[PDB]
């Protein structure tokens, strides 16, 4: 199976290592990038399947970053982060290969839950059971 890999493009390295460890723990080889170049490096270094492109402020729109990682790997997908769906770029984001546009209101679990249900390795903590 796929070894389950992630790329977190967030400048708020708090949220970034937050997401990092969260998915990482499920099995996700998550690599934290604060910028799209970092991200380019990350894709080229690990080849993540799920790249959380924080379109907020890190450096560039997760779209332009998702497509550059799409050109190096259209195998890849992106979980671009938004100010709760500012549309336009948001539409095109998911449209180009972003699975989800997660915002300020995040359950944390819904994001890790999402990554598993999109590409599942091990996930959770204790087997695959009804409770998360």
């Amino acid at each position: 199976m796929m070894n389950e890999k992630i790329l977190i493009v967030d400048d708020q390295y708090g949220i970034r290592i937050l997401l990092n460890e969260v998915f990482n723990k499920e099995g996700y080889q998550t690599f934290q990038a604060a910028n799209g170049l970092q991200a380019l490096d990350i894709v080229t270094k690990e080849r993540p399947d799920l790249v959380l492109l924080d379109m907020k402020i890190p450096g560039m729109d997760g779209i332009e970053i998702l497509k550059r990682m799409k050109v190096i790997d259209e195998n890849i997908r992106v979980i671009i982060m938004t100010a709760y769906g500012e549309l336009d770029m948001i539409q095109e984001s998911k449209e180009l290969g972003a699975l989800t546009a997660f915002a300020k209101p995040f359950d944390i679990d819904e994001i890790r839950d999402a990554v598993k249900k999109y590409l599942p390795l091990k996930s959770n903590l204790e087997h695959h059971h009804h409770h998360h």
